[PDB]
Protein backbone atom coordinates (compact mmCIF):
# COMPACT_ATOMS: atom_id res chain seq x y z
CA UNK A 1 0.00 0.00 0.00
CA UNK A 2 1.15 3.52 -0.96
CA UNK A 3 -0.06 6.74 1.28
CA UNK A 4 -1.84 8.91 -1.32
CA UNK A 5 -3.87 11.58 1.13
CA UNK A 6 -4.33 12.30 5.15
CA UNK A 7 -7.53 14.16 6.49
CA UNK A 8 -6.84 14.98 10.40
CA UNK A 9 -9.50 16.05 12.27
CA UNK A 10 -8.19 17.34 15.83
CA UNK A 11 -9.51 18.80 19.04
CA UNK A 12 -8.51 21.87 19.85
CA UNK A 13 -5.93 21.16 22.54
CA UNK A 14 -5.65 21.88 26.40
CA UNK A 15 -7.81 24.68 27.64
CA UNK A 16 -9.00 26.74 30.49
CA UNK A 17 -12.52 25.31 31.88
CA UNK A 18 -15.82 27.70 29.11
CA UNK A 19 -17.19 29.01 32.10
CA UNK A 20 -17.24 29.37 35.93
CA UNK A 21 -20.65 29.19 37.21
CA UNK A 22 -22.29 29.62 40.92
CA UNK A 23 -23.31 26.18 41.20
CA UNK A 24 -19.69 24.97 40.37
CA UNK A 25 -18.99 26.72 43.56
CA UNK A 26 -21.82 25.23 45.20
CA UNK A 27 -21.27 21.65 44.73
CA UNK A 28 -17.70 21.96 46.52
CA UNK A 29 -16.24 23.14 49.66
CA UNK A 30 -12.82 23.68 48.51
CA UNK A 31 -12.05 26.63 46.02
CA UNK A 32 -11.47 25.46 41.59
CA UNK A 33 -8.13 26.48 40.70
CA UNK A 34 -7.13 29.23 38.48
CA UNK A 35 -6.04 28.93 34.60
CA UNK A 36 -3.43 31.06 33.11
CA UNK A 37 -5.15 32.11 30.42
CA UNK A 38 -9.12 34.02 29.49
CA UNK A 39 -12.00 30.98 29.60
CA UNK A 40 -12.27 28.58 27.24
CA UNK A 41 -8.80 29.47 25.86
CA UNK A 42 -5.78 27.00 24.75
CA UNK A 43 -3.00 27.18 27.14
CA UNK A 44 0.64 27.50 26.09
CA UNK A 45 1.40 23.99 27.57
CA UNK A 46 -1.85 23.13 25.62
CA UNK A 47 -0.08 24.28 22.11
CA UNK A 48 3.18 22.84 22.97
CA UNK A 49 1.15 18.95 23.23
CA UNK A 50 -0.25 19.73 19.78
CA UNK A 51 2.84 20.68 18.55
CA UNK A 52 4.29 17.08 19.52
CA UNK A 53 1.60 15.27 17.80
CA UNK A 54 2.34 17.50 14.73
CA UNK A 55 5.92 16.49 15.12
CA UNK A 56 4.96 13.13 14.96
CA UNK A 57 2.86 13.18 12.11
CA UNK A 58 5.88 14.83 10.13
CA UNK A 59 7.85 12.02 11.00
CA UNK A 60 4.90 9.72 10.26
CA UNK A 61 4.26 10.83 7.49
CA UNK A 62 7.74 11.31 6.11
CA UNK A 63 8.25 7.83 6.56
CA UNK A 64 5.29 7.33 4.64
CA UNK A 65 6.82 8.86 1.85
CA UNK A 66 4.24 11.75 1.48
CA UNK A 67 6.20 14.13 3.09
CA UNK A 68 9.32 15.35 2.41
CA UNK A 69 12.48 15.00 4.76
CA UNK A 70 13.51 18.27 4.51
CA UNK A 71 12.26 22.09 3.63
CA UNK A 72 8.90 23.01 3.66
CA UNK A 73 5.48 21.29 1.48
CA UNK A 74 5.03 23.46 -1.30
CA UNK A 75 1.73 25.55 -2.60
CA UNK A 76 -0.79 24.07 -0.32
CA UNK A 77 1.14 20.19 0.05
CA UNK A 78 -0.51 20.74 3.24
CA UNK A 79 -3.37 23.08 4.25
CA UNK A 80 -5.07 23.82 7.89
CA UNK A 81 -8.60 25.39 8.66
CA UNK A 82 -9.44 26.20 11.87
CA UNK A 83 -13.39 26.80 13.49
CA UNK A 84 -13.11 30.24 15.09
CA UNK A 85 -12.35 30.20 18.51
CA UNK A 86 -9.11 31.03 19.85
CA UNK A 87 -8.24 27.45 21.05
CA UNK A 88 -8.79 26.07 17.53
CA UNK A 89 -6.98 28.81 15.52
CA UNK A 90 -4.01 28.30 18.01
CA UNK A 91 -4.35 24.53 18.05
CA UNK A 92 -3.82 25.11 14.08
CA UNK A 93 -0.88 27.45 14.73
CA UNK A 94 0.35 24.88 17.18
CA UNK A 95 0.02 21.93 14.81
CA UNK A 96 1.80 23.69 11.65
CA UNK A 97 4.89 24.89 14.11
CA UNK A 98 5.27 21.29 15.37
CA UNK A 99 4.77 19.56 11.70
CA UNK A 100 6.68 22.27 9.51
CA UNK A 101 8.72 24.57 11.97
CA UNK A 102 9.44 28.05 10.41
CA UNK A 103 7.49 27.50 7.68
CA UNK A 104 4.23 29.79 8.19
CA UNK A 105 1.50 27.23 7.47
CA UNK A 106 -1.50 29.38 7.32
CA UNK A 107 -4.10 28.89 9.67
CA UNK A 108 -7.71 29.45 7.26
CA UNK A 109 -10.96 30.62 8.76
CA UNK A 110 -13.91 31.42 7.76
CA UNK A 111 -13.53 35.29 6.86
CA UNK A 112 -15.38 36.61 9.87
CA UNK A 113 -13.69 35.02 12.85
CA UNK A 114 -16.64 37.37 15.29
CA UNK A 115 -19.25 34.80 14.27
CA UNK A 116 -19.83 31.10 14.17
CA UNK A 117 -18.59 28.75 10.98
CA UNK A 118 -21.03 27.21 10.01
CA UNK A 119 -18.73 24.10 8.64
CA UNK A 120 -17.81 23.09 12.46
CA UNK A 121 -21.56 22.83 13.34
CA UNK A 122 -24.50 24.08 10.66
CA UNK A 123 -27.14 24.32 13.36
CA UNK A 124 -25.53 26.90 15.00
CA UNK A 125 -26.41 29.15 11.76
CA UNK A 126 -29.84 27.65 10.93
CA UNK A 127 -28.66 25.86 8.27
CA UNK A 128 -30.79 23.01 8.98
CA UNK A 129 -32.32 21.86 12.04
CA UNK A 130 -33.17 18.84 14.23
CA UNK A 131 -36.85 16.54 13.75
CA UNK A 132 -37.36 17.64 17.39
CA UNK A 133 -39.76 14.34 18.12
CA UNK A 134 -37.31 11.65 16.17
CA UNK A 135 -33.85 13.26 18.16
CA UNK A 136 -35.92 12.82 21.86
CA UNK A 137 -37.27 9.18 20.81
CA UNK A 138 -33.49 8.29 20.05
CA UNK A 139 -31.56 9.88 22.62
CA UNK A 140 -34.34 8.85 25.51
CA UNK A 141 -33.78 4.97 23.64
CA UNK A 142 -29.94 5.19 23.80
CA UNK A 143 -30.10 6.21 27.54
CA UNK A 144 -32.12 3.29 28.23
CA UNK A 145 -35.48 4.70 28.15
CA UNK A 146 -35.46 7.65 30.47
CA UNK A 147 -32.59 10.18 31.83
CA UNK A 148 -33.49 8.33 35.00
CA UNK A 149 -33.02 4.45 34.16
CA UNK A 150 -29.31 6.61 32.66
CA UNK A 151 -28.37 8.14 35.90
CA UNK A 152 -29.51 5.12 37.89
CA UNK A 153 -27.31 2.40 36.23
CA UNK A 154 -24.45 5.30 37.16
CA UNK A 155 -24.56 6.34 40.77
CA UNK A 156 -20.98 4.35 41.13
CA UNK A 157 -19.57 6.97 39.01
CA UNK A 158 -21.77 10.03 40.36
CA UNK A 159 -20.59 8.72 44.07
CA UNK A 160 -16.69 9.26 42.56
CA UNK A 161 -17.58 12.26 41.39
CA UNK A 162 -18.97 13.43 44.93
CA UNK A 163 -16.20 12.26 46.70
CA UNK A 164 -13.83 14.17 44.60
CA UNK A 165 -15.84 17.37 45.12
CA UNK A 166 -16.36 16.51 48.86
CA UNK A 167 -19.65 17.02 48.02
CA UNK A 168 -21.20 16.13 51.43
CA UNK A 169 -19.60 19.03 52.59
CA UNK A 170 -20.47 21.85 50.13
CA UNK A 171 -23.08 24.43 50.35
CA UNK A 172 -25.66 22.52 48.04
CA UNK A 173 -25.36 19.49 50.26
CA UNK A 174 -26.24 21.70 53.52
CA UNK A 175 -28.48 23.42 52.19
CA UNK A 176 -30.02 20.39 51.45
CA UNK A 177 -29.85 18.70 54.88
CA UNK A 178 -31.60 21.33 56.58
CA UNK A 179 -34.18 21.06 54.22
CA UNK A 180 -35.53 17.27 54.56
CA UNK A 181 -32.79 16.14 52.00
CA UNK A 182 -31.03 13.56 49.34
CA UNK A 183 -27.66 14.90 49.51
CA UNK A 184 -27.04 12.92 46.21
CA UNK A 185 -26.00 15.25 42.99
CA UNK A 186 -28.64 13.32 40.62
CA UNK A 187 -31.50 13.88 43.05
CA UNK A 188 -30.31 17.48 44.18
CA UNK A 189 -30.26 18.57 40.43
CA UNK A 190 -32.45 16.70 38.25
CA UNK A 191 -31.48 15.62 35.15
CA UNK A 192 -33.68 16.65 31.91
CA UNK A 193 -33.32 16.28 28.47
CA UNK A 194 -34.07 19.63 26.30
CA UNK A 195 -34.66 19.38 22.69
CA UNK A 196 -34.97 22.58 20.42
CA UNK A 197 -34.90 23.06 16.62
CA UNK A 198 -31.26 23.92 17.12
CA UNK A 199 -29.42 22.35 19.77
CA UNK A 200 -29.86 19.35 22.30
CA UNK A 201 -28.56 19.20 26.08
CA UNK A 202 -29.27 17.73 29.38
CA UNK A 203 -29.90 19.83 32.13
CA UNK A 204 -28.75 18.88 35.60
CA UNK A 205 -25.91 16.63 37.66
CA UNK A 206 -25.65 14.39 33.88
CA UNK A 207 -24.38 18.20 32.39
CA UNK A 208 -22.21 18.99 35.30
CA UNK A 209 -20.64 15.75 35.68
CA UNK A 210 -19.80 15.94 32.15
CA UNK A 211 -17.86 19.12 32.66
CA UNK A 212 -16.69 18.83 35.62
CA UNK A 213 -14.91 15.43 35.48
CA UNK A 214 -13.34 17.21 32.06
CA UNK A 215 -12.33 19.81 33.96
CA UNK A 216 -10.15 17.43 35.87
CA UNK A 217 -8.91 15.66 33.14
CA UNK A 218 -7.34 19.65 31.61
CA UNK A 219 -6.28 19.74 35.03
CA UNK A 220 -4.29 16.72 35.06
CA UNK A 221 -3.12 17.40 31.68
CA UNK A 222 -1.91 20.84 32.09
CA UNK A 223 0.32 19.78 34.77
CA UNK A 224 -1.48 21.11 37.86
CA UNK A 225 -0.09 20.11 41.14
CA UNK A 226 -3.20 18.65 42.66
CA UNK A 227 -6.30 17.97 40.22
CA UNK A 228 -9.49 17.28 42.14
CA UNK A 229 -7.63 18.73 45.24
CA UNK A 230 -5.86 15.75 45.12
CA UNK A 231 -8.11 13.16 45.40
CA UNK A 232 -8.06 11.21 41.96
CA UNK A 233 -5.26 8.88 42.52
CA UNK A 234 -5.76 6.14 40.24
CA UNK A 235 -6.47 5.18 36.63
CA UNK A 236 -9.45 3.50 37.88
CA UNK A 237 -11.33 6.82 39.39
CA UNK A 238 -10.12 8.95 36.58
CA UNK A 239 -12.02 6.50 33.60
CA UNK A 240 -14.91 6.27 36.37
CA UNK A 241 -14.78 9.96 36.16
CA UNK A 242 -14.47 10.13 32.48
CA UNK A 243 -17.39 7.36 32.05
CA UNK A 244 -20.15 10.48 33.22
CA UNK A 245 -18.31 12.46 30.52
CA UNK A 246 -18.47 10.04 27.77
CA UNK A 247 -21.67 8.81 28.45
CA UNK A 248 -23.48 12.55 28.14
CA UNK A 249 -21.40 12.70 24.45
CA UNK A 250 -22.83 9.17 23.63
CA UNK A 251 -26.19 10.60 24.30
CA UNK A 252 -25.75 14.01 22.66
CA UNK A 253 -23.25 14.11 20.00
CA UNK A 254 -22.78 10.20 19.02
CA UNK A 255 -26.75 9.87 18.76
CA UNK A 256 -27.25 9.64 14.42
CA UNK A 257 -30.24 11.28 14.40
CA UNK A 258 -27.79 14.48 15.93
CA UNK A 259 -24.86 13.73 14.13
CA UNK A 260 -25.73 12.95 10.94
CA UNK A 261 -26.90 16.76 10.63
CA UNK A 262 -24.01 18.28 13.11
CA UNK A 263 -21.34 16.30 11.03
CA UNK A 264 -22.37 17.26 7.41
CA UNK A 265 -20.49 20.23 6.88
CA UNK A 266 -17.51 18.00 7.66
CA UNK A 267 -18.24 15.14 5.92
CA UNK A 268 -18.20 17.05 2.57
CA UNK A 269 -14.96 18.08 3.44
CA UNK A 270 -13.58 15.38 4.03
CA UNK A 271 -14.96 13.65 1.00
CA UNK A 272 -13.28 16.54 -0.95
CA UNK A 273 -10.24 16.03 0.18
CA UNK A 274 -9.73 12.67 -0.15
CA UNK A 275 -11.24 11.79 -3.23
CA UNK A 276 -9.01 12.13 -6.26
CA UNK A 277 -9.76 15.34 -8.55
CA UNK A 278 -7.98 17.77 -10.97
CA UNK A 279 -6.97 20.21 -7.65
CA UNK A 280 -9.04 23.41 -7.41
CA UNK A 281 -9.70 26.18 -4.78
CA UNK A 282 -12.69 25.19 -2.81
CA UNK A 283 -14.09 26.23 0.77
CA UNK A 284 -11.87 28.94 2.58
CA UNK A 285 -8.95 28.90 -0.40
CA UNK A 286 -7.68 25.76 0.40
CA UNK A 287 -6.73 23.74 -3.15
CA UNK A 288 -8.46 20.33 -2.49
CA UNK A 289 -7.83 17.47 -2.63
CA UNK A 290 -3.95 17.89 -1.21
CA UNK A 291 -1.76 15.96 0.49
CA UNK A 292 -2.26 16.43 3.89
CA UNK A 293 -5.36 18.31 5.29
CA UNK A 294 -5.96 19.60 8.85
CA UNK A 295 -9.06 20.49 10.73
CA UNK A 296 -8.66 22.16 14.28
CA UNK A 297 -12.52 21.63 15.85
CA UNK A 298 -14.58 20.23 19.20
CA UNK A 299 -15.16 17.29 21.07
CA UNK A 300 -18.44 17.36 19.73
CA UNK A 301 -16.99 17.29 15.85
CA UNK A 302 -15.14 14.01 16.84
CA UNK A 303 -18.09 12.43 17.94
CA UNK A 304 -20.38 13.34 15.81
CA UNK A 305 -18.23 12.01 13.00
CA UNK A 306 -17.92 8.75 14.94
CA UNK A 307 -21.95 8.55 15.19
CA UNK A 308 -22.85 9.69 11.54
CA UNK A 309 -19.88 6.63 10.54
CA UNK A 310 -20.64 4.01 12.81
CA UNK A 311 -16.85 4.46 14.11
CA UNK A 312 -16.86 3.38 17.65
CA UNK A 313 -13.84 3.00 19.84
CA UNK A 314 -12.33 3.43 23.40
CA UNK A 315 -8.94 5.01 23.79
CA UNK A 316 -6.64 2.75 26.20
CA UNK A 317 -4.85 4.90 28.77
CA UNK A 318 -6.95 7.96 27.75
CA UNK A 319 -9.85 8.21 29.77
CA UNK A 320 -11.95 11.12 27.56
CA UNK A 321 -13.17 9.28 24.40
CA UNK A 322 -13.05 12.32 22.76
CA UNK A 323 -9.66 13.92 24.59
CA UNK A 324 -7.68 17.59 24.11
CA UNK A 325 -5.51 17.43 20.72
CA UNK A 326 -7.65 13.84 19.98
CA UNK A 327 -7.20 13.17 15.79
CA UNK A 328 -9.63 11.46 13.97
CA UNK A 329 -7.32 10.85 11.12
CA UNK A 330 -8.86 9.38 7.33
CA UNK A 331 -6.38 8.07 4.61
CA UNK A 332 -6.37 7.48 1.33
CA UNK A 333 -4.02 4.47 0.60
CA UNK A 334 -3.57 2.77 -3.43
CA UNK A 335 -3.17 -0.96 -3.40
CA UNK A 336 -0.53 -1.52 -6.09
CA UNK A 337 -1.39 -5.36 -6.73
CA UNK A 338 -4.06 -4.04 -8.75
CA UNK A 339 -4.13 0.10 -8.04
CA UNK A 340 -7.31 0.21 -5.90
CA UNK A 341 -7.71 2.87 -3.67
CA UNK A 342 -9.14 2.65 -0.17
CA UNK A 343 -9.96 4.78 3.39
CA UNK A 344 -8.56 3.68 6.19
CA UNK A 345 -9.53 5.41 9.91
CA UNK A 346 -8.23 6.14 13.32
CA UNK A 347 -8.22 7.63 16.20
CA UNK A 348 -4.64 9.16 17.26
CA UNK A 349 -4.29 10.61 20.74
CA UNK A 350 -2.05 11.10 23.79
CA UNK A 351 -2.65 9.32 26.41
CA UNK A 352 -3.72 11.06 29.67
CA UNK A 353 0.01 10.21 31.06
CA UNK A 354 1.91 11.35 28.09
CA UNK A 355 -0.02 14.59 28.57
CA UNK A 356 1.22 14.55 32.29
CA UNK A 357 4.45 14.09 31.67
CA UNK A 358 4.53 16.21 28.66
CA UNK A 359 5.95 13.19 26.33
CA UNK A 360 7.67 14.85 23.33
CA UNK A 361 6.42 12.07 20.37
CA UNK A 362 8.33 10.60 17.85
CA UNK A 363 8.43 7.55 16.24
CA UNK A 364 9.88 5.39 19.28
CA UNK A 365 7.67 7.08 21.14
CA UNK A 366 4.38 7.46 19.32
CA UNK A 367 0.82 9.01 20.71
CA UNK A 368 -1.48 6.04 21.12
CA UNK A 369 -3.98 4.93 18.25
CA UNK A 370 -6.95 2.70 17.95
CA UNK A 371 -7.66 1.62 14.12
CA UNK A 372 -11.57 1.97 13.57
CA UNK A 373 -13.96 -0.05 11.24
CA UNK A 374 -16.53 1.85 8.94
CA UNK A 375 -19.12 -0.79 11.02
CA UNK A 376 -21.52 -0.14 8.05
CA UNK A 377 -18.95 -0.58 4.94
CA UNK A 378 -19.51 -3.59 2.63
CA UNK A 379 -16.55 -3.79 0.89
CA UNK A 380 -13.26 -4.25 2.92
CA UNK A 381 -9.42 -5.04 2.41
CA UNK A 382 -7.78 -7.45 4.54
CA UNK A 383 -6.51 -4.69 6.72
CA UNK A 384 -9.95 -3.52 7.46
CA UNK A 385 -10.25 -0.27 5.07
CA UNK A 386 -13.31 0.80 3.55
CA UNK A 387 -13.26 0.74 -0.10
CA UNK A 388 -13.05 4.79 -2.11
CA UNK A 389 -16.62 3.57 -3.71
CA UNK A 390 -18.01 1.79 -0.63
CA UNK A 391 -16.85 4.89 1.50
CA UNK A 392 -18.33 7.48 -0.89
CA UNK A 393 -21.48 5.41 -0.38
CA UNK A 394 -21.35 5.57 3.07
CA UNK A 395 -20.68 8.84 3.56
CA UNK A 396 -23.64 9.68 0.96
CA UNK A 397 -26.04 7.80 3.25
CA UNK A 398 -25.11 9.21 6.46
CA UNK A 399 -25.26 12.83 5.43
CA UNK A 400 -28.40 14.99 5.60
CA UNK A 401 -27.95 17.36 2.42
CA UNK A 402 -30.20 20.26 3.92
CA UNK A 403 -27.76 20.81 6.32
CA UNK A 404 -24.59 21.03 3.74
CA UNK A 405 -23.10 24.50 2.78
NI1 LIG B 1 -14.46 14.34 25.22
Amino acid sequence: LKLESVVIVSRHGVRAPTKATQLMQDVTPDAWPTWPVKLGWLTPRGGELIAYLGHYQRQRLVADGLLAKKGCPQSGQVAIIADVDERTRKTGEAFAAGLAPDCAITVHTQADTSSPDPLFNPLKTGVCQLDNANVTDAILSRAGGSIADFTGHRQTAFRELERVLNFPQSNLCLKREKQDESCSLTQALPSELKVSADNVSLTGAVSLASMLTEIFLLQQAQGMPEPGWGRITDSHQWNTLLSLHNAQFYLLQRTPEVARSRATPLLDLIKTALTPHPPQKQAYGVTLPTSVLFIAGHDENLANLGGALELNWTLPGQPDNTPPGGELVFERWRRLSDNSQWIQVSLVFQTLQQMRDKTPLSLNTPPGEVKLTLAGCEERNAQGMCSLAGFTQIVNEARIPACSL
